[PDB]
């Protein structure tokens, strides 16, 4: 998550040149034949003490700015301080309002490499509005600083600001007019970069109704039948097709950490006739190369690891009236998955002393199991719900 | 996480060639994806690829290998990675659909 | 909110060209070197009614 | 998309999550803790003052 002035890859790349020149200058008429020995990229600018530079960066999406970036480098080895990178938030009238600066010199490099900085303080953005990062090198040494810019090209927009008095640059609040005369004044545009580096992330929760006309996109569907998969009807999922098998629906969208909850309610599960096996998957690979499974039939429920191929049951518990809403949630405290039937305990509970289920960025993946088997279809579920409990 | 076999519809015109995984593999915002052309070809004929030069002092992201097993390699570590990033100089056209 | 057939900033901005070119079409065999001078950017088209 | 009919803007949470979230700047004058989520409410976060 970030906002650019444009592209990095632009910064990070270069265009194989082709084609054919025109006319000489003087001497004997003759064009040369272009090749990729030419390469068109961004250029370089040198800009001595007191002479700022900064373009407009768009804000696409609304979050808050952690740090800034900017391309640039030092011209000479010695020793340079009072390189300032600050931003400055357009408003309404066009003036332009610090609220942020931060030194750079320190972690400058003599080869041209990006320079991040953090922010001294967390500095909310709204899209539709206009943000500048500046560079404002006011050194007392006198080593110059260059800054990798793009040319531009007269007859369009100007939207990149250059100041070369002292006081200019060490202003912190511009006004209109100084910022049209910076624009005018400007030739260059500095490649800047506001980013997201680190956010406080949410756990992620997700249910859907069932109630709709198709599957839909919102789930990877695998069935060993080979044609038929998990298919909606009379709002509620159910095992599409007369064939003898299994069917699995994966939720696209991940949750957040190890910590999950998943919940259903079974319908019709109570009318099963043998090996009827139903439920909830959680800590589901996006390969389903293992997952924890719960299946209950009308006799009783127990909990399966491993792949979709073959399962092993780890507990099992004999119940009756499965017709509830289920629910079954880990705990990584205690390393324990445990079972809830209609808001009880149920007595349903398996811990992983050995640790034979990997938790990690990638098992963090829920979803529905439907069997069917002897011309006897499984239960309907409904009310599908995943989230990450406190 | 895919592997496709295109070498019955490839043309001597550069032209888009666009293959269909062998099945549905999700993929979520924020992880990296990267799409690998090997050609271990018997025959010998050589391919071309459309690419985009890279200019130094930036960020390597593309990876490229030389030797056969290299290139037959399925579960790559993240030394060789670093080592194929640093060893690439050139940074091909790859599209997800 | 817009929707353009290709990026604004290439119609407002350009490239800076750099590197060598290749053999000329006649007379003494040399190669010039690229510069900032040369400039890579969209193209202009005439149209008659 | 020039001019549109702005909509008025409203957001409703009910702060029954495990963490805080990115949608919430917080400032405090305590330095490390700031408004911490807790069995489903909003609270003070920290025994400081």
């Amino acid at each position: 998550t970030a906002f650019v002035t444009f592209p990095e890859m632009f910064c990070d790349w270069g265009f194989a040149l082709g084609g054919t020149t025109g006319a000489q200058s003087t001497g004997t008429a003759h064009t040369h034949t272009l090749n990729t020995d030419g390469l068109a990229a961004l250029q370089i600018q040198i800009l001595p003490a007191g002479y700022a530079i900064g373009g407009y960066i768009g804000i696409s999406d609304t979050t808050i700015v952690d740090t800034i970036a900017m391309k640039m480098y030092k011209e000479t080895s010695s020793a340079i301080n009072n390189v300032y990178l600050e931003v400055f938030r357009e408003d309404s009238t066009g003036a332009l309002t610090s609220v942020g600066s931060v030194d750079v010199s320190g972690q400058l490099t003599t080869a041209s490499d990006y320079v991040e900085a953090t922010l001294p303080a967390g500095v909310i953005v709204n899209a539709g509005e206009r943000y500048v990062v500046r560079m404002r090198n006011a050194t007392t040494v006198g080593n110059r600083v260059g800054v990798s810019v793009m040319k531009e090209l007269v007859g369009g927009r100007e939207l990149s600001i250059r100041t070369e008095t002292a006081t200019d640059s060490n202003k912190t609040f511009y006004t209109p007019s100084e910022v049209l005369t910076a624009q005018g004044v400007s030739v260059i545009m500095p490649w800047a970069m506001m980013a997201a580096k680190n956010l406080a992330t949410t756990d992620q929760s997700f249910s859907d109704d069932f109630n709709r006309s198709a599957m839909g996109g919102l789930w990877f569907l695998k069935s060993d039948t080979g044609t038929n998969q998990v298919g909606v009807s009379g709002g509620r999922a159910a095992f599409s097709g007369l064939t003898d098998g299994n069917q699995n629906a994966l939720y696209i969208r991940p949750t957040a950490g190890d910590k999950q909850w998943v919940e259903a309610t079974l319908y019709e599960t109570g009318i099963a006739a043998s090996g009827a096996r139903e439920g909830l998957l959680m800590h589901a690979n996006r390969d389903l190369s293992q997952v924890v499974y719960l299946g209950v039939n009308l006799n009783t429920a127990k909990i399966y690891t491993g792949p979709w191929n073959s399962l092993t049951e780890r507990a099992s518990v004999s119940t009756t009236g499965n017709d509830v809403l289920w629910q079954m949630y880990f705990d990584p405290a205690t390393a324990a998955y445990t079972v809830l039937k209609n808001g009880q305990a149920s007595g349903l509970t398996w811990t992983d002393s050995g640790s034979v289920v990997a938790h990690g960025p990638n098992y963090r993946f829920g979803g529905l199991r439907i069997s069917r088997a002897t011309f006897f279809n499984a239960g309907r579920i409904d009310n599908w719900t995943l989230k990450d409990w406190a």
